[PDB]
């Protein structure tokens, strides 16, 4: 009615999706954090420790969330590696590939 100001970012307004704003947490508490509301399976590398925060542009749905959380590791010095259904958070300055002794196949001996 009277007094039209209104000069405060004291309102976060939540326009129907999640704001983005963390402040330095543990790593695996983000990587829990971003699974809570994009509803994905992450697989934690125990050399996967540090602090996260996710700050982002206006309210995120769940999929641009889990865009910016790959985005957060690239920061954090980790990286998101989809095995499938479920996804594998690992240092990728240690480790972004990794072939693993598995990859010489079946090995099928003719005699």
């Amino acid at each position: 009615m009277a007094h039209h100001h209104h000069h405060h970012v004291d309102d976060d307004d939540k326009m129907g999706s999640k704001l983005w704003n963390l402040r330095n947490a543990d790593i695996r508490a983000v990587i829990a954090e971003v699974s809570r509301i994009t509803g994905k399976n992450f697989v934690i590398d125990p050399r996967v420790q540090g602090k996260v925060s996710i700050v982002s542009s206006t309210p995120l749905s769940s999929r641009e969330l889990y865009q910016v959380f790959l985005s957060v590791l690239q920061v954090s010095g980790y990286a998101a590696i989809p095995n499938g259904e479920i996804i594998k958070i690992i240092p990728n300055i240690d480790a972004k590939t990794q072939s693993p002794d598995l990859l010489s196949g079946m090995k099928s001996p003719p005699r």
